[PDB]
């Protein structure tokens, strides 16, 4: 089999391919060292890798390893994974939201680095777990799902669409007699990030003339309120949002395909 | 005397202006009836209104009243107070941070407004709140001023350096607790700093201009925030600006858009 692996900072994901068949696989990254045994009890064809941790997993196995820059790896895993899902985009900006959010443009040939934010998943996970005391990444997520944003973020609707948020959390001090419950509070967090998010992409397509907007990263992941905000948001402000299913994987395919 | 009033959805700000001396007041728009009161008891040569909340106060006036459009009044009034504070700009981007945050850039003709957020003041008082169960506002904000955002914030050094990675990205790794709510609430205010920054720089090389210029109430009694947008708007490339009494940006536009 091939392996391609994106060791990020928070993430490892790691695409498995034999037979033309990929599995998709994913851990944490305090639990490196146990990617590591794992490579080494495998036998292994090519090994790709990217991301920040990629040195890490390398210095510590026994094969070699060939390294890409995440953001081509990227890159290239995302065009494979458009053209396999029916999307054929002449160009488009991609918001990768992991642990932060960088911005990208592809202008149909090539990326590169337009913007980047704090504002993505760590966000979601650290100002999440201050609001609710959830470190659980499933549990915090899952709770969030059903929360009612209404009593927290203040809209144009109260008061450009109505559908606009004028001011998140701008509506708090308008209703203490409310019951701030951990549902609520935590999908007004993925609310935020998810609109500043939005809002730095749309502002870049609108820069870079393209319409286009692909979101990735893992902050996705077991988080349908985070999608649809986005996506929702996307359109609103006037351009075509596109999600990709394990489109997290972007890096770990990418690393994959560019192997010589 | 002259009057410039720039009613917003949270706060009212109110210059008036002598033969050649202005003075500033600002009040809750939940008072707004108390302006009007205030008003109507007074002797008026000109009376010049913006901001969401300006209909409410002329109709309810015993003087006709000039309603301008804030997005003008305010680029007018900041462009004055440019001028007058020994700022000559060719061109540049200002951040209009209220409620909400909008953007605007001004060609070195008129405005034209780029883009807006809902990172702003009201976050700061509504996730305040949720943080630290403060209503009041200049309690809040003191709070705040004095904490420490390092075991909040993922740094690239945790990892240009002072850049943040992920706001609040630093909070699992410090479970300890040391979450004060000094830090959280200053945590809040940096990314409502960096998130509106990282805004502008983007629209300020979108519109080809280093100039950034920060204005709004959000700043009233928050050295932290000033301080924020400033230093971050060094690392990404471009030069900031603050204006004092940039909130009354509107109200002095509104009585020079004569
Ligand atoms: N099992 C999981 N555990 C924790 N976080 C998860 C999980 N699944 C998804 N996430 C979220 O995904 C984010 C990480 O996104 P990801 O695209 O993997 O970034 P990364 O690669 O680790 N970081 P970087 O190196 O800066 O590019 C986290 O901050 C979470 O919000
Ligand atoms: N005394 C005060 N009380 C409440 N908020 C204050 C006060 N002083 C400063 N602020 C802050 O200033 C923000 C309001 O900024 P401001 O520029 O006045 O917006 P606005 O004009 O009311 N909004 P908008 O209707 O959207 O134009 C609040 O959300 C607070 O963060
Ligand atoms: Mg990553
Ligand atoms: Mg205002």
């Amino acid at each position: 089999m091939k392996v391609g692996i994106d060791a990020g900072g928070t993430l490892i994901k790691i695409v498995q391919e034999q037979d033309n068949q990929r599995t998709f696989k994913t851990e944490l990254t305090k639990n490196i060292d146990q990617v590591v045994e794992w490579l080494n009890q495998q036998q292994i064809e090519k090994l790709c890798l990217t991301g920040g941790n990629a040195g890490v997993i390398a210095e510590n196995i026994n094969i070699p390893a060939q390294i890409f820059v995440e953001f081509d790896a990227a890159s290239q895993g995302l065009g494979i994974l458009l053209k396999e899902q029916g999307h054929d985009l002449a160009d488009y900006i991609f918001a990768n939201v992991g642990t932060g959010t960088s911005l990208h443009y592809f202008d149909g040939q090539s990326q590169r680095r337009v913007g980047g934010i704090g504002t993505g998943g760590g966000m979601i996970q650290g100002l999440g777990y201050l609001l609710s005391q959830i470190t659980d990444y499933k549990q915090l997520t899952d709770m969030a799902q059903h929360g009612d944003r209404n009593t927290i973020d203040l809209k144009v609707r109260h008061i450009i669409p109505g559908d606009l948020t004028a001011a998140n959390f701008g509506h708090v001090l308008h209703h203490l007699d409310a019951d701030f419950t951990p549902s609520n509070k935590l999908a007004a967090v993925i609310g935020v990030v998810g609109e500043v998010v939005t809002t730095m992409a749309i502002t870049v397509a609108r820069e870079f003339k393209t319409e286009n907007i692909v979101y990735i990263g893992s902050s996705f992941h077991n988080n349908a309120l985070l999608r649809k905000v986005v996506e929702d948001y996307t359109v609103l402000r006037g351009c075509k949002p596109y999600y990709v299913e394990n489109g997290a994987f972007s890096g770990a395919i990418g690393a994959l395909y560019l192997e010589k």
